[PDB]
């Protein structure tokens, strides 16, 4: 996250840390046993981590446990980040407590202007590389289709929006991928692409997750 704030430990209770030896995206908890990350984060052998703040050191809530299958989304398109989402399922089902809570998915699509909370232990340099050890937060809003179109002119799909801010210096970057976009109790976004981080007039583009809802559901209810 650039240009973001440090949360504060586990208030932001439903982000997961996904780990190969190291973190490499975000993903949030929707249930006991299922989080929903980007499926540009598929690898194999993913561990998730629950109730974490700082991922480098053991300081109590955290639980660690291995995700059993990851379903990338079967239309996912790794050329335009077209339906950039995964579901992996937990081996066991993690303990629920306030530090490890699920998020609810969204009823309806959010509107323009809505401001969100976006999460994650990702790079925060734009110009460089530095990753933090606790976890960041940035509020942001959620642009209107033609400022997003005009950002990124035949990139955006009905499955993408834009939040942030054009001005640049606030921004999810690389790291943050596949982490919470929350509006009003919702998760409403996951964390995709973008130009660079924070760059002026490249907000970030975010999978829109109220087009996916039954899709999701059918999908944990067959597996
Ligand atoms: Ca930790
Ligand atoms: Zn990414």
């Amino acid at each position: 996250i650039v240009g973001g704030y440090t949360c504060g430990a586990n208030t932001v209770p439903y982000q997961v840390s996904l780990n190969s030896g190291y973190h490499f995206c975000g993903g949030s908890l929707i249930n006991s046993q299922w989080v929903v990350s980007a499926a540009h984060c598929y690898k194999s052998g993913i561990q998730v981590r629950l109730g974490e703040d700082n991922i480098n050191v053991v300081e109590g809530n955290e639980q660690f446990i291995s995700a059993s299958k990851s379903i990338v989304h079967p239309s996912y398109n790794s050329n335009t980040l077209n339906n950039d989402i995964m579901l992996i399922k937990l081996k066991s089902a993690a303990s629920l407590n306030s530090r490890v809570a699920s998020i609810s998915l969204p009823t309806s699509c959010a509107s323009a202007g809505t401001q969100c909370l976006i999460s994650g232990w990702g790079n925060t340099k734009s110009s460089g590389t530095s990753y933090p050890d606790v976890l960041k937060c940035l509020k942001a809003p959620i642009l209107s289709d033609s400022s997003c179109k005009s950002a990124y002119p035949g990139q955006i799909t009905s499955n993408m929006f834009c939040a942030g801010y054009l001005e640049g210096g606030k921004d999810s970057c690389q790291g943050d991928s596949g982490g919470p976009v929350v509006c009003s109790g919702k998760l409403q976004g996951i964390v995709s692409w973008g130009s660079g981080c924070a760059q002026k007039n490249k907000p970030g583009v975010y999978t829109k997750v109220c087009n996916y809802v039954s899709w999701i559901k059918q999908t944990i209810a067959s597996n």
